[PDB]
């Protein structure tokens, strides 16, 4: 019989560019598509996209979207996956579509259509789904789960999530338990569960605590106070924002990043500042202990506000001797040396320096095992997806599910591309479909591959050697170095010599000019591992 | 009123290619001789050296080396450093001079004067100064702290150390505590002191509790264990190759900078396998269960051993399912991804993934903030040198002395190439002298420089476009890319149109060939800055 079809298209085994397709017959449901950061390795690119050669193929089956929450992880992508779709109906909590319109109007994208839902609206795609949204506690407010309600059984995806008790912003959220423990009782064919961090024993830090630990720091700093954490961090910049007022401190905030976000979230309601916020003038006006910065940089970006705080390179502000800064954030993975580099800098210029694990400053937007088995506990699903993670994250979120007293039935580690068949009593791994990354780069989208990066770290390691062999009037060799030595004008003459004759062996006994490229190459290439050591790209020209 | 100097040239400011001045009159005393690894920006280099240009101005002064332990971060720069300099005596203990003296043979160095010395011996050098060396226990063995002892009263330095009870392989090995507390009677003028773990609370664990802990999982492993871990932790490999004769697995050992640490151990009595080491053919016969792989590639590297198996392509093992893979390590900083990716393929093979903090496999060789405490107790120091820490590291150890009973008098925070100024009542940074990084790039010293290094950056992040206009017969121009883009004919087409068009335009009036490369050159990047939005680095060339 006709089985719900559950395609990832990114996600699974990695964090970030979330997108998964549901598809039951000729009707699809996509969730989310979120974009993904560059790692080292993919120099120069921007952002990664989703491949959506599936969607493309089926374009005329999509009934409409879920989004989730405003993470860049799941509406980064919109902009330049909505742009090769049809226009379909698009739904979201209102921050989460605050932030894609704006988002949309700088592409300049036109008629998208976004459709405010709230939590226990159930909403209807095509025939066969309903989607009932939920709320779950997460790093950003108006972040939702949901129960897909298809032919086959329903399918409860917790979206990203923590179990916070409370964020501390006096706004009675909670994630709705409640809904979650009936849909168990109701019954939860497949659970799609966030594993992040799975690997984390315990139970994440609330936010609530958090603020409290924030307050009692800033409450005994002397003199001004910057601080950073995430742009998107709503619940932690107001909670900073409440007891900044308590403290007797004005706010100054700055970076585009996080301005754009706070922007979005007190159009929503979901900021309140209880005293308007300052420019860096009106403060300077203050003393010290008046004085609390809200900023960008918590990854080390140089060019972000801390970033030139730390480098010394900020147009209005020098931080001086007596200064605290307080890193509310931990470094992305892979971002520990940018971090790193700021922090140091900071001790050297002699502000007091605060961050995790010294201060407990921050708390993670992700469920720790405490909460991945209880949701696991209130769901009891028959299938079990982990997902929002990479495998060390999935496979020890499946692990985590063998320990408790309802075990899933099948647990599935799913790969992005994967058909997951749903049936009543089927899952399993049907066959694949077309899924990968695109990288945007510059106005670029597609036009730098893997094989382009695979140049340019072939560049960032052994630099460049252009040999260019002129034939007339006589035979001479050309080189010109990029980024290989410092000029050494020894070597150049040698490394004449070597292509040279192996250019007149090619005319003492007669090659094509194509053959004669790759023999000088092959020469230049033996004498310099030999007499440097070192493997330069190098780009003959026989011409 | 003579003053003693001290001057650190390397390991201030920095964990890494540790190499310090003394100086008093004209007497100068060197302690140690490290590299540092290169970091990320630092693409393409092998490893980096500290300037020597204050010992090579002031060669004659010195009367002796003196060299810790044989950690490549204090005697890696050797080979570079003693090329340069006169033919002194250079003192250390047995496994320190073994793997100098291997190092040293091959690089053609002949003729080193190196001395063996055991702890509780004193060796003078020229008039001025006394050298005493004293037992640290650390992660590789016959590593020593000192006292020098000069006109101006006496320095401590306790090299390399950790305060570890018990290292576990049964020789009795012991930090000399005794020493150390009678140096503070004597009285310690001044104290240089490890911070590497100065932000670390509590003490750091003992060698003989991680032996412990991999023996009760590697006594629970049901197959084949493969464990990675430092190729100099003497300590760790011995206790594993006791604890698996004890469990009845054989030993294989791979990795040529393992067994490299190995041999000198072995030949100076460090480690003595209960058994011999098997090859990897040979463990083929035993059951899954007789067997341990011990191997490098602790840090994520590709071609690695650790590296290999992970990614499928050493030549004779294959990595499956059941088989247990220990990571007894941490990574370095900077080495989170590597070891991040590793982890992950490992996971997808589907093998056991041991590491830390999940299981406690692994201690640092460093000091916690107790082990610091102790010291700093014992030696009563009047000044105090924070060393071998970032400056994070540093000011975080000169923050914990004044927690303590009897504070230094002054603590100062050292920089690479300072000039500290040492009195009976006198502490100071005086001057500075030139200090710095030597890059080393294959055989290549010093011919790589920021410079150089600036362009392999903006060649990684931007790609490359040669560009050749010849005026005749009629201007026009040629292209070859590197990653820059992938082939688009409409794109390529375009930018010649800018490029042929300057050079037509510069051709209506008669240009100097300089000036053509300044609208072309100028030319392509507008267009190309229009059409990609990237700024790829061009090579003009006129043929
Ligand atoms: O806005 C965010 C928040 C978190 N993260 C990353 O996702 C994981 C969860 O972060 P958090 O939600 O616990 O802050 C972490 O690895 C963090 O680096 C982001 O990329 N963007
Ligand atoms: O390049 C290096 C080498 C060593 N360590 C330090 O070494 C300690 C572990 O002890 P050991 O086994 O490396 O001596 C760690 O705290 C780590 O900070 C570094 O940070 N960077
Ligand atoms: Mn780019
Ligand atoms: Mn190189
Ligand atoms: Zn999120
Ligand atoms: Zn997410
Ligand atoms: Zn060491
Ligand atoms: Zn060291």
């Amino acid at each position: 019989a006709p089985t719900l079809e559950v395609i990832p298209l990114g996600g699974m085994g990695e964090i970030g560019k979330n997108i998964t397709v549901f598809r039951y017959g000729d009707e699809i449901v996509v969730v989310d598509g979120g974009l993904a950061f560059p790692k080292a390795h993919q120099m120069g690119i921007d952002l990664i996209v989703p491949r959506i050669d599936y969607l493309l193929e089926h374009q005329d089956k999509i009934k409409g979207w879920i989004l989730t929450h405003g993470h860049e992880d799941h509406i980064g992508g919109l902009p330049y996956i909505f742009a090769r779709l049809p226009r379909v109906p698009v739904y979201g909590l209102p921050l989460t579509l605050a932030l894609v319109r704006e988002k949309l109007s700088e592409f300049g994208l036109q008629d998208v259509d976004l459709r405010e839902v709230t939590y226990g609206d159930e909403v209807r795609f095509g025939q066969s789904f309903v989607a009932e949204f939920f709320c779950m506690t997460h790093s950003i407010p108006d972040n939702a789960g949901y129960i897909l309600k298809t032919p086959v059984g329903d399918v409860l995806h917790t979206g990203d999530f923590k179990i916070d008790p409370d964020v501390g912003t006096g706004a009675g959220i909670v994630s709705d338990l409640e809904r979650v423990e009936q849909a168990g009782k109701d019954g939860v064919l497949l659970l799609i569960s966030d594993s992040t961090n799975a690997e984390r024993p315990g139970h994440t830090p609330s936010e609530a605590e958090i603020a409290r630990n924030l307050e009692e720091i800033i409450k005994g700093c002397r003199g001004r106070v910057f601080l950073t954490t995430f742009a998107s961090q709503v619940y932690r910049i107001q909670n900073i924002l409440d007891l900044a007022h308590r403290q007797g401190r004005r706010v100054v905030m700055e970076g585009r990043s996080m301005i754009k976000y706070a922007q979005a979230a007190q159009a929503t309601g979901h900021m309140n500042p209880p005293e308007p916020f300052l420019t860096s003038e009106e403060v300077g006006e203050l003393q010290d202990q008046q004085v609390l910065f809200v900023c960008t940089g918590s990854q080390g970006q140089p060019m972000a506000v801390l970033g030139r705080l730390a480098f010394g390179t900020h147009a209005k502000i020098a931080l001086r001797r007596g200064d605290t800064v307080i890193l509310s954030s931990n470094p992305i993975p892979g971002n520990e040396d940018a971090v790193n580099l700021i922090v140091n800098r900071l001790y050297e210029i002699g502000v007091d320096v605060v961050y995790p694990p010294t201060y407990r400053v921050h708390a993670s937007g992700h469920a720790s095992q405490e909460e991945l088995a209880t949701i696991l506990n209130l769901t009891r699903p028959k299938f079990f997806l982990p997902w929002h993670g990479e495998p060390r994250h999935q496979i020890n979120h499946a692990k985590l599910a063998q320990t408790l007293p309802r075990p899933p039935k099948r647990t599935l580690i799913a790969k992005n591309g994967d058909i997951v068949n749903l049936g009543p009593d089927e899952f399993r791994v049907s066959g694949t479909v077309a899924a990968g990354a695109v990288y945007v780069d510059g106005l670029g989208v597609g036009d730098v591959n893997d094989d382009v990066l695979l140049d340019r770290v072939n560049l960032s390691q052994e630099g460049l050697l252009i040999l260019t062999a002129v034939l007339h009037p006589t035979p001479h060799v050309e080189v010109v170095a990029r980024g290989f030595a410092r000029p050494n004008r020894d070597l150049e003459l040698q490394i004449r010599r070597v292509a040279l004759e192996a250019v007149e062996q090619g005319l003492r006994e007669k090659k094509r000019l194509e053959d004669v490229r790759d023999d000088m190459y092959g020469a230049v290439r033996r004498f310099t591992r030999k007499a440097t050591g070192r493997n330069p790209v190098l780009i003959p020209m026989i011409v």
